[PDB]
């Protein structure tokens, strides 16, 4: 008559924008189900298992998890592409897709194997490119390169002959400091500059690699079962809205955090990969895709989807949005 | 206790995108509820006021609204900026403003006084500039021209000496067909086409005047204070998530639409404004801003909250999504 839940957060505690996506939707369901329904959670500091979320709602030990699934690669290649892909679909693009465009079927057929429901989690909007402690002129430049990057472009990396992994977010400062690591990705303004990378890596590389990173809350599959229908529909509801919140936070603290690194980072060197190295990471990424549409009939079936779609709306985006940033004045 | 409401929305019965937000928003607080909560819609065939929204709600004659809060241009000027304004922000820019940079709390500064809760209602993404029966190549030909076009846009175009209107969505074209008008805008590919207005004015112009509309739900004070906390809540996570919900429906549909365009409208023809005819329209705009500025202390404060917020989020819009957009394709 009274739901005590549990969720398992990757992101160390106080995290900002991203564990007040976790916090917004726990919130929310307290307060709609007068408290019927509410989630305790616990932080990296807290389970000491940044990356056992996946097994934690898996089993059942907490009912849910506030994470991202490309980082569940190795449990199920395709956990990937319900995140975001390198030259994929903004953010606006990316939500058609998911809940009118068949994405969340999709991820369902993905995740119904393994009793997870899983759900849009955030968007970060646009990422930048990561923080270098040496600038990349050429594709050679990225041979054997320790780089922290998650997901499908991790995978394109390593085709390029580069090193990636996947250290989570609370460890990221710490990796680059002793040299574990090289390079990093992790979002943009919104979270790198309290970070501190800058502080050890000055140059700073626009994105293509994560256009739209969505983050994901997981429900275990017999809690979800073990509430009643009301409830349910809060939950549901509180996840869908605590993820669009995130998107508008998002790109909140992007304007207020380029703004802060045009004038207090003087160090900062922003820099884009020469066009030779976009090309090479473009068709290497492309040559991936194939590839791993090849080796599995739902890979095929979700990069078919992902690639049709983004095609019909990206036409308007282009259209539409584009035309209209575009728009300026003569004389 | 069960609380049994009506909304009153603008739309004809059945209209997608928009009344499917309503709807959306009046089942997600049903079944949240487990129907403690319901809310009747009415759409504007049965109440027969398309425009009357904000006086039902006002006067509590109906709990709620779906409509859009720069319709009430006459009742307070200040309205129209919290749908969208021209060479304004995007959805995700105004979405970003309104829950964190400061304009829900602007919004109700101006709504309380009448009795209303005004919230986010859904987003179209960016419109169209309209249908025309001639292309306009001139500053000139705007000069008497007799269009539909709603809000700051209107005020816009009026000072550049054609003559705005706002008319319902149910009886534009059948003016466009009487000769009433000779130009209107409405929506964008999602919901344009079916009005039929290509028929009569196959100039199908690119837009700036409304880059990114926001709907509008307002509630009855009284009606929402009626509520307890638990349902008050419901209410405002359903109508939040609704309005959300909209943009991503608008953007898919304004995707699928645009694809059939060529294919089953051959007779339309896309157009933009001459450049020169921009410089003039932008110039335009910045003139009427201070000139409405100059007007009211609040309007000032609503119209410099909204240029600094603007400027701020759009210096990342362009560094980020308009480069990676361009880096393709
Ligand atoms: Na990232
Ligand atoms: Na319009």
């Amino acid at each position: 008559k009274k739901y005590r839940w549990r969720l398992a957060e990757t992101w160390g505690p106080n995290f900002p924008i991203f564990g007040d996506a976790s916090k917004n939707m726990a919130k929310m369901v307290k307060e709609m189900s007068d408290g019927r329904l509410t989630i305790r959670i616990d932080s990296a500091n807290k389970h000491k298992s940044a990356l056992g979320i996946f097994d934690f709602v898996k089993s059942g030990q907490y009912q849910m998890g506030h994470s991202a699934s490309y980082y569940w690669k190795g449990k199920d290649f395709n956990t990937m592409f319900f995140t975001t892909v390198p030259f994929g679909m903004t953010a606006p693009e990316q939500y058609a897709w998911f809940y009118y465009g068949g994405g969340m079927e999709l991820m369902k057929e993905t995740y119904d194997q393994y009793g997870i429901l899983s759900f849009p989690g955030g968007n970060t909007g646009v990422q930048m490119g990561g923080w270098f402690r040496k600038e990349i002129n050429t594709v050679e430049d990225l041979k054997g390169l320790k780089m922290r990057i998650p997901g499908f472009a991790g995978e394109v990396l390593a085709k390029l002959g580069a090193s990636p992994t996947n250290i989570p977010s609370a460890e990221l400062y710490t990796a680059l400091e002793r040299n574990t690591i090289d390079a990093l990705e992790w979002v943009g303004p919104s979270l790198d500059l309290r970070m501190g990378f800058h502080k050890i890596a000055p140059y700073y590389y626009t994105g293509w690699q994560e256009p739209a990173t969505e983050l994901q809350f997981m429900v275990n599959q017999k809690a979800y079962d073990s509430l009643p229908a009301d409830l349910q529909k809060i939950l549901t509801v509180a996840m869908k809205t605590a993820a669009y919140d995130m998107y508008s936070q998002s790109t909140h603290e992007n304007g207020v955090n380029l703004k802060a690194l045009q004038s207090e980072y003087p160090n900062v060197k922003i820099r884009t990969f020469p066009q030779p190295v976009m090309n090479a990471i473009r068709d290497a990424n492309d040559e991936l895709l194939a590839e791993f549409a090849a080796k599995d009939k739902e890979t095929a079936k979700i990069l078919k989807s992902i690639k049709t779609y983004q095609e019909q709306v990206r036409a308007w985006t282009k259209f539409a949005d584009q035309a209209y940033l575009e728009s300026f004045e003569s004389n």
